[PDB]
């Protein structure tokens, strides 16, 4: 459903766009990775997907501007209970909540929280770690049950075992996704064979998009194996 054609993206509308004539489309149900070095513009690419850059030219269809879930690079938590940080203006369902709590490894966090899910977190509350905050943001997105999910490098702030957790629960999130589109930007090559497509970024531009064989022709797939 998403169509982006020749799209141009900026960090600052006072200057020249950082990304020029970017064209890719995300049909519903696609699994799409976005990869590249730290600072190559992946977060900026997600901002372009959110319409937060300056479009010099081109066509963009996201279906949300017709008369969407988000995982930010830096986690944002409301000053509230952990429970309300999970619900994020939604009704409470406790199978969905149970699945989110288990899937986001939040039982050990709740177990060390003074009031479990009723522990006040965020500003003036319990000081969650950056990884716990990231897992909370992921759980909020999974709980929202949106048709489209944008995950910005979601395992950067988590451990290897937690990366395995995010692997296993993502693999049971896409299955949980009843045909839904899930876009997982990531900096890691560990699970890039296990999604459908990768977008490789460098210097604010897209260098290549394509298959494993395509990325062998890119002479990147071996580097990704490393």
């Amino acid at each position: 459903c998403v169509q982006i054609i020749g799209g141009f993206f900026t960090w600052t509308p006072d200057g020249i766009p950082t990304l020029s004539n970017i064209t890719i489309r995300i049909p519903r149900g696609q699994l799409t990775m976005i990869v590249g070095q730290v600072g190559c513009g992946k977060s900026s690419l997600l901002l372009a997907t959110l319409g937060e850059m300056q479009k010099v030219s081109g066509a963009v269809f996201w279906n949300s501007n017709l008369p969407v879930a988000y995982a930010s690079q830096k986690p944002w938590l409301l000053n509230a209970t952990v429970e309300e940080n999970i619900t994020f203006e939604s009704p409470f369902n406790k199978q969905r909540y149970k699945m989110v709590i288990e899937a986001c490894s939040l039982q050990p966090d709740i177990d060390i929280l003074p009031h479990g899910d009723q522990t006040q977190i965020g500003e003036r509350g319990i000081n969650l770690s950056g990884g716990q905050r990231q897992r909370i943001s992921v759980a909020r997105a999974l709980y929202q049950q949106t048709n489209v999910v944008f995950l910005d490098d979601p395992f950067s702030a988590l451990d290897v075992h937690l990366s395995d957790h995010l692997m296993q629960a993502g693999i049971l999130e896409l299955l949980r996704d009843d045909k839904r589109t899930v876009v997982l930007v990531t900096h890691k090559l560990q699970y890039l064979p296990h999604a459908d497509w990768i977008i490789a970024m460098k210097d604010g531009t897209i260098q290549r998009e394509g298959t494993l064989k395509d990325f062998q022709r890119s002479e990147c797939q071996l580097f990704e194996h490393w």
